[PDB]
DNA sequence: CAGTGGTCTAGACCACTGG
DNA sequence: CAGTGGTCTAGACCACTGG
């Protein structure tokens, strides 16, 4: 039971996608079951077909539908998400408190390594931080930033990237590889040195096709397991 | 230059769409310099605006190119790999892939395993290669399909080597190894492998690429 | 057959951007 | 200001599925 306004600021190929998005979590759409036409719907709201089609295109560009020539357009068999995944959104996924513990910052110039995150010799962030789920310590994260990308700041974090400069957010690489914990990993994290660890080398792209952080991280072998889901 | 056959029966964007990807694998065009303009391409072609714009638009779509209101399209530098077996893997690592069988079987389903995909306690294919990298142990795999392309879930986990995981691969015992089970689900909905192979930390290190908006 | 998506056209106004 | 992508329209032919 769908509605569009022509005349709302907000654009109507938008109107159609928000709205389907929710008949579906509602179930009132049911999965391997047609939808009205490309050109039904676009007489129903008095629209033109492309403009359905774009909202439509969308969807099944996200995996919400599916199309079948000489057929039409179907709804889709659910999903489940982890791509681009933070600590604190890994977390709430898995049902758990996500925290934060401050352990070291610095200010730090830059090896030729360190350039190779797309240095624009530069003054870099360095934030260490401890992760924490249900208060337990799970990982220990490096971050590695640029004045050349972020500047300065206090922060008390995502969006400022995307804020400090034209370009959103887009595509990682992440690197695992396994090892045996240090002494300081081990003591940390709580484990006896030895304990099983992850290593995880993420950096994280702008559209620009720009990388702005490389993350060293390590995690505890025993209360994680890394999942991942790929095409 | 850039050619555009309208009675071809691939479609015109699909032709655009392949051409630029030349041009940007080739560096033709530049990153941080914007594409000739969606009119622009829409005249020197003689089409549609809307075409070209399907063509930029998957290509954006594809993290290739990206989109700048009020100032234009522009090239995205990153390069490419997805979508992996042992076998592509390593060639994409530079490397020769080989295999040598140490155990094949076919067991009753057990319930965890049988969770996965469909009917258990039925018959399941248990093959178990020693998986070589120019001639190197790089891991043990224990892959399973029952005998009865789209999506896959893969969970690491790490850990130390066993006893005799140490011995195939002619590792230390104790060593960091790398702990994968690869479920490939079909378009069927349906799950086809379920692997749990042992990988060494010496010599391999796992890489994986992510999207999302 | 009448219906469907896949593609395509030749125009249109808007909000936004830079100089 | 003039240019750009973002959106939209009202038509069209095609290749394809089903009864």
């Amino acid at each position: 039971h769908m509605n569009i306004n022509k005349q709302s600021p907000i654009p109507i190929y938008y109107q159609i996608m928000e709205q389907l998005k929710t008949q579906i979590k509602n179930g009132e759409l049911q999965p391997d079951m047609p939808l009205p036409s490309e050109r039904e719907y676009a007489e129903q709201f008095g629209i033109s077909r492309m403009t359905v089609r774009q909202a439509l295109s969308n969807l099944v560009n996200e995996g919400l539908l599916y199309r079948l020539k000489g057929r039409g357009t179907f709804v889709s068999k659910p999903k489940m998400e982890q791509g681009l995944t933070s600590f604190t959104e890994d977390m709430k996924s898995r049902g758990m408190t996500p925290g934060s513990r401050l352990i070291d910052y610095q200010l730090i110039d830059s090896e030729e390594l360190a350039a190779i995150l797309g240095c624009g010799p530069s003054s870099i962030h360095k934030i260490t931080r401890v992760r924490l789920a249900n208060d337990i310590p799970m990982a220990i994260e490096s971050s590695h930033i640029p004045f050349e990308l972020a500047g300065e700041l206090n922060e008390s974090i995502y969006d400022h990237i995307e804020r400090y400069n034209s370009i959103p957010i887009s595509r990682a690489k992440q690197e695992l590889e396994p090892s045996a914990a240090t002494t300081e990993e081990a003591n940390i994290l709580g484990i006896q040195k030895g304990a099983p660890v992850l290593l995880i080398k993420r950096t994280t792209y702008l559209q620009n096709g720009t990388a702005f952080e490389h993350a060293k991280s390590v995690y505890r072998g025993d209360r994680y397991t890394f999942v991942h889901y790929m095409d």
